């Protein structure tokens, strides 16, 4: 670790610390979570660690998800090498822009859902998408960051039932405390989509009980200006039937909010924009 210079914090992930990291012999930059093994016994999370070890080694596989060169210990942390994206992090960009328009915003929903089918094709169930989880690259493409709440050997009819996600994002089946399965990511990205056009979060509350309840009742509001074919596919992604939900049944790439999209150019990216951890090095 003293191989590299840690410029500074980019901020606090699923577990650990991220860190904007020099490799002090080439000048070359990377972004490194860091996380104390001793929390990480008492929070009882070790197959946490391996499961985002995991995911991130199978997404050097895809264009859209964050890679990792390595991984390494020390006697008390364990460090997560992964790539830097210097475009900062969608949430961040939404912030400051207040909303995004109807092209760029179906640009990234394209990459996103791409980035998504790609680990469910994998037997991989995300359950934390959201804008905080969005980085922009330097080449204006986007990347998925942050596996540590993935549900891994999700294969055919496959289903688990962990409590999670983000509040705002969480689906309803899950809240009504449904076996559940990919679905739930199809949910967060409609929250996602919706928040990257409105510059506002579809289901609201004063609290998350009133949130909660909000997810599971209201209709979002949807402005007057807002494309026909953009309000067709949230309302078909805020279907609370997960089984009746576009993602789940359909082929959401043939929806007509992506009809000038060539998925295969897209992805090749030609659209322009006391042991417990022991073998964890790589």
């Amino acid at each position: 670790i003293e191989d590299f210079i840690l410029h500074k914090m980019l901020g606090k992930g699923s577990f650990g610390k991220v860190f904007l990291a020099e490799f002090k012999k080439t000048n070359q930059f990377f972004a490194i979570k860091a996380l104390k093994k001793d929390v990480v016994l008492m929070d009882d999370d070790v197959e946490c660690t391996m499961v985002e070890k995991r995911v991130l080694s199978l997404a050097w596989e895809h264009p859209f998800l964050t890679h990792m060169f390595c991984t390494f210990q020390t006697k008390e942390n364990l460090f997560f090498v992964m790539e830097y994206l210097n475009g900062g992090d969608l949430m961040y960009h939404i912030q400051s822009c207040h909303k995004f328009d109807l092209s760029r915003a179906t640009f990234y929903a394209a990459e996103i859902i791409l980035g998504l089918q790609f680990l469910h094709s994998k037997g991989i169930v995300y359950r934390d998408l959201k804008l905080d989880n969005i980085l922009l690259d330097k080449d204006g493409h986007i990347k998925i960051a942050d596996f540590g709440m993935c549900k891994e050997n999700m294969l055919g009819d496959a289903k688990t039932n962990t409590f999670c996600g983000t509040p705002d994002y969480i689906a309803p089946e899950i809240l009504l405390g449904q076996k559940y399965n990919h679905s739930v990511d199809w949910w967060s990205f409609g929250v996602l989509l919706y928040e990257m056009l409105i510059g506002q979060s579809p289901f609201h509350g004063q609290d998350e009980e009133e949130l909660f309840h909000s997810i599971r009742m209201d209709n979002p509001f949807y402005p007057r200006w807002l494309e026909k074919e953009a309000k067709d596919l949230l309302v078909k992604l805020f279907v609370r039937e997960p089984e009746k939900r576009l993602g789940v049944r359909g082929d959401i790439r043939q929806h007509p909010l992506f009809r000038e999209i060539n998925w295969e150019e897209l992805e090749r990216k030609e659209i322009d924009p006391q042991n417990m951890f022991r073998n964890f090095s790589f």
